[PDB]
């Protein structure tokens, strides 16, 4: 009788993939731990958003603090510091969405079966739990994995494109560009940031160049494409939404058109809801609230020869995500 | 003799006052604190930047991991958490700047006399500690006081202007808003600011209010003032300098341009170099370096009569209030 | 009985008073002009919009040229350039909204009933046609009047507020400043603007001082404020939303508590959906279609005493005009 | 033996060029045409500046209604839209920069030399009309040739760098893509664009794709590298300062340190003053004041293997190519 999960973390991805859950039919969002935010601000920062608009889909309320009530179902909300000590067990957390960013490590994010949860999927890159895209490699999930990671936001948009040309076409070797909105790593002005000096520097004022393992994470899900793919990032001024620019070397010659159809296929067949297609003079807020991994922009990628071609997709980089760490559940609670 | 200072605090403010006693002939910056930025980081932040340009006034590299050295002389860094423990007087800092923004109170400003420092300037206003403002009460500093506040730029801004006012025309009563450029505590994307919920939300996508005391504090260095100001501001998408919009109610009847006449006889007289005066159709980023702490905006303001104005004054946040930390230094040090 | 109007121009207004209209249950869309932009390159700019989301409400397609289809409801488009010339008769458009900026002047604007329109409702204020906020005069329109001026957004956002006010603690005088939204006449980059130079300077990266009749304005609706109000502008970095500082000086002591009690007690009664009340710790982005005229921010403001105070109210200035401008339409069609 | 130049089009680059040509010692600005701005708007439009500061070289006054007068040097301003009207000669202009981004057909930008101009340079790519890059192929230029096109500011930055590569490693095949400051031609709103609709679209608020010939032009003025190269951009919320991702396949295998160093070697060679080089942690603003056409950032980019590899280029989109314009100039001069 519905699939109940626990959020750790109350950022941009722990509250938005606790909107998806709240206005779902099949998950249970149980509760979600944060220390930092009080039971009252927590109201607050989950009913007003500065990009995806007020959650109207029902009405929020404190029951007792230890109480959230949205439309008159209950949500425990815990303020512990130590993961090993979520009493996940006594809200009735299944899986645990660990979602603060600092417990990336399995053994860290193993922390959360100590208090009773039987499941916990990292909504990061890992180096050690598996990673599993949604329409690339979830099948390879099986029930005695507890610890899984979802990946990062760019690797779901990169990995279905880069399939699905895979598969048709033969990927040789690619390199791969994001322009990507800031985040909340970012700095409002230049300040400090020793682990990544130019993303210290003043967000919204510049363009700025950033390392990403969205192209090699790529080898670890498909891995047929090990070594075969690489590339950066640029950061600039948008508030969220980003692109993924994939120029790529095929083995098999196929036109502009066979390209755009063969992706057009796929987004609507078995990848339906992961890929998406389109073909209009679109802009980056028109993505906003796009559930899709990869929306693959037609007009705007460009062919040099049959057998060389850059690729544009979009996504948005918060809320495609955020449906996919559901997603990723879902399929994990269907697997006996 | 050349005044001899340290900074704890290597941020905007920090880095600014540094630029400013590197470019003068009478003071002599001799060592810089701050945890956060290694000495090699330094080097990076302080050439570099997004507002302010490039430094191009000598050469920055580093002798040691514990000294910088701007085109040759010498500039010893540090790296501590608890002012007490800074060996300030070791490197021969006399007066020494606390522009870190936690250390604001009197008795945690005062832990750098520990280390053997003389006096401590904080960058901000304080609970305890005496404020100044130059141009309107650094006369009252008296050499027997080590611990002194400059206030805030704000104040900075609005207390040359309405001392003209009342001077002149003698307030009855007025009420301040600030258009403000972002800053250092505001946030990329919205997240928690448990002080400042509004201060939370995304910074360069929204108008966000915020409630001051700086208008207030114009009461403190000029007590006739005392209870006739007050007022709040609203934070906007720019990355620096930013806009005092007073209304203000005054006895003695005048024109608009008798008002312009006021200050533009002060601008160029008394309160050179602090209160300054334009009559063209300037915008924000025409007063980026300008080191004056109130840019009287003659054509933007309106009278609605000879005694209800609203007067404009701009003002660079960083750089004209970094001068005003390196003046009130070196009214102290003329004292006595 | 649907109230049958055409809209004059296809911007911002234009469009958004066109998705007020088509979701209404209220009045119809018979008819669309703009010689500027072809019909299918109309839907694409209808469809799709950067801060108001994409129109979902009903499908969009084009039947023939000079005729779309939103779902089963046809309407008709005219490319004409001259007013005199657009034959609302023909498509039984009974009421045009000239929203093209350009024809304001009463005269200009009287050349839609030579086409067969039987009202003509200017979405801006005018030098001479009679003007009418909702919520403050409306009620002083006559059917004999067939050419009126439905102000700016700005005036539908301090003329109710003012009006509460007045009414209740009297005003003696105010001056008003608007933290503004940019808007289409202003430029991306530094470029001409020969009758308003500070408003040519790049829009995004400056806060730009700018003067308004908005508060002058609401002297036209209600005699009693005539003289009584001025202010001005500065147009900052946000792509919608705009906010009112008023600063009053009223006749009748009054605690900050009461007059937040009597705009709430109003934005309850009959100036409900016109004037709006909330008291919670709010940014721009929150008020993003919000149909409300003006929405008092209860902790934004602050008085100095009992008879000096600073009021903020907010306003999409896009969004909230849009329905005012339907609302007024409304209320001719309901006079005698 | 100054070089006379008169400019018609006084927008960004024009202005632009202006500064460069009045601050050279070789090179006078006698004349300058824009029907759009009269003389004493035109002082204000050139004295004050967003990006690239104040005009501090010189004084700026007005000697008259045609003759402005900078460091007592004295410019005549026409207003005339029909270049075949410009009488050129009268100011002693020999050569005219047509930067007005609507005169770049060959026969169009003919018409100023019927005014008696002897040499048109055309600030933009020309359907027509000969292209040059400096560094790249300025030395085709033959004195019988009076209309040219110092091409774009895009194809200015990947020609320099192009040439480098391909003559140290061979480049099979490339494939672009800049990340673009927003410009003139963009909207602060949604607004029309028909010949461009994504450029309708609110440009601060917006990633935009952009389709450009920047790369196929690498081909005109590098007829090896014809049919090559292509690719296309993404313009995205800056003021100013643009940058290029080259993602290319080269013939001779190469380590990126041999990349670099080839680049680095050019810098400091035959290319001085064109391709620039840089080895740290910079963003956007920083390149701001650039005069070189290319700026290759070493540790942005990245090499999947010795044969497919990521490069990076920064370039100010104003100032480089302004600089470049006058170099053209100057090379024509020395050719005559
Ligand atoms: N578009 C995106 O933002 C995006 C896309 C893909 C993946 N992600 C992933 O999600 C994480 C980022 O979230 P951020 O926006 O993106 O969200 P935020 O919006 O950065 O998350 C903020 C919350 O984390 C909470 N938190 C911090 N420490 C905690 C602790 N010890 N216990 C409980 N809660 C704690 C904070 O109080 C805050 O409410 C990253 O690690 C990244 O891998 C983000
Ligand atoms: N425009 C302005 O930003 C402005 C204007 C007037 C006054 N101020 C005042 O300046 C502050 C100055 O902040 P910035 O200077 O604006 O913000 P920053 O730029 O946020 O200050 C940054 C630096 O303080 C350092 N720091 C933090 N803790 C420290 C410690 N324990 N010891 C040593 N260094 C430490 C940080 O590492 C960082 O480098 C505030 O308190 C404020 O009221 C700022
Ligand atoms: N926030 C706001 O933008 C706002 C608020 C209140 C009132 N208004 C009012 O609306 C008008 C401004 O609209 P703008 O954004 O604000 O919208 P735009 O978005 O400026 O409107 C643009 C459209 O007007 C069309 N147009 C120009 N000339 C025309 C003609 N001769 N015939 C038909 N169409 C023509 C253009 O092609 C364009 O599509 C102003 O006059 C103002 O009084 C605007
Ligand atoms: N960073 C850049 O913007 C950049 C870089 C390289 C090349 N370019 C190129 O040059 C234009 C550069 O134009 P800009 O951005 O400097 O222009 P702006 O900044 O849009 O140029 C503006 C001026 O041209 C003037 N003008 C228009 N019509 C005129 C006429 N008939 N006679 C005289 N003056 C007229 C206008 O008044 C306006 O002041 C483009 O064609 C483009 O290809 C631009």
């Amino acid at each position: 009788g519905k699939i109940k999960i626990g959020i750790n973390g109350f950022g941009r991805i722990g509250r938005l993939v606790a909107r998806v859950a709240l206005q779902s039919e099949d998950v249970e969002l149980v509760a979600v731990n944060d220390p930092f935010i009080t039971t009252d601000y927590m109201t607050y920062m989950f009913k007003y958003d500065t990009v995806h608009g007020q959650w109207k889909h029902s009405d929020i309320k404190i029951k007792d603090s230890k109480t959230l009530l949205l439309g008159e179902k209950p949500v425990t909300v815990f303020g512990i510091r130590n993961p090993d000590e979520i009493p996940w067990a006594e809200a009735g957390a299944e899986y645990v969405v660990e979602s603060t960013g600092v417990f990336t490590d399995k053994e860290k994010a193993a922390a959360h079966l100590k208090g009773g949860a039987k499941k916990v999927v990292i909504s990061a890159p890992s180096k050690d739990a598996p990673m599993f895209v949604c329409g690339v490699n979830e099948d390879k999930y099986t029930s005695d994995i507890d610890i899984v990671s979802n990946a990062s936001c760019t690797t779901n948009c990169l990995a279905p494109l880069a399939k699905v040309i895979h598969d048709n076409f033969g990927i040789i070797e690619g390199l791969m560009t994001t322009v990507h909105a800031i985040t909340a790593t970012q700095k409002t002005v230049d300040g400090p940031s020793s682990k990544d000096w130019r993303g210290g520097r003043a967000a919204s004022f510049n363009i700025i160049p950033s390392s990403t393992g969205a192209a090699k994470a790529v080898g670890k899900v498909l891995p047929d494409l090990n070594g075969k793919l690489t590339g950066m990032s640029f950061r600039v001024p948008t508030v969220d939404v980003s692109v993924v620019d994939l120029t790529v070397r095929i083995e098999k010659a196929a036109s502009y058109d066979a390209i755009k159809s063969a992706i057009k296929s796929a987004s609507e067949g078995k990848l339906k809801g992961i890929i998406g297609y389109v073909e209009e003079d679109l802009v980056s807020t028109d993505f906003v609230g796009d559930s899709r991994s990869s929306i693959f922009d037609a007009k705007a990628g460009i062919a040099l020869n049959d057998n060389f071609v850059k690729l544009v997709a979009w996504y948005d980089n918060e809320w495609g995500y955020s449906n996919r760490v559901i997603d990723l559940i879902r399929h994990m609670a269907k697997t006996q």
